[PDB]
């Protein structure tokens, strides 16, 4: 307040919000063409995704304790509370860059 | 032989194969009625899913290194090489029992 963040930006991400309270999988929300911004900090990575109308569709902090995983070649799932969010990157290269930031922040 | 060991058994599990090749979740598998068995050691937990006919449809070892995560309140994703599977338990209670057993090796 004020501050200047320098973020890694991954344009053209897809976000799928999911649950499993129906004994299968539920899709709660699904959104394309989001701008993902990642703020690399000491012990956590700040994640936020924005629509072209500046809507902040999802925001969280990923730390060593966060339940999360690579999914396939270019996606990442984060589970906070009862729902999970799956982020699908535009390319495997983008995912790999993102993952390396997260591994650094989480102490791996 | 011989020694004693524990086998933790979770009937009514299911396995979905997550498929990425053109976009959406591509079900290479969507198998109902499996029993998941965990054979846990100090540093890795052996997981195997068996059909009613005792066919092993999926197996792996879970350790500190394994790329995996809780999904929702009763599911678990495991990613190995390029491929991911989603295991779904019969109840959130089953999932929590399973998750707790993995805490040592993870
Ligand atoms: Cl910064």
């Amino acid at each position: 307040g004020s501050h200047m963040a320098t973020v890694s930006v991954f344009p053209g991400a897809r976000l799928l919000t999911i649950g499993d309270a129906n004994g299968e999988i539920q899709r709660h929300a699904e959104q394309q063409a989001l701008r993902l911004e990642v703020r690399a900090g000491p012990d956590a990575a700040g994640i936020a995704l924005y629509s072209h109308e500046d809507v902040c569709v999802f925001k969280c902090s990923v730390s060593r304790e966060t339940e999360c995983s690579r999914v396939g070649r270019q996606s990442f799932i984060i589970t906070l509370g009862c729902n999970s969010v799956l982020i699908q990157f535009a390319t495997p290269h983008d995912f790999c860059s993102f993952y390396n930031i997260l591994k650094t922040c989480r102490g791996h």
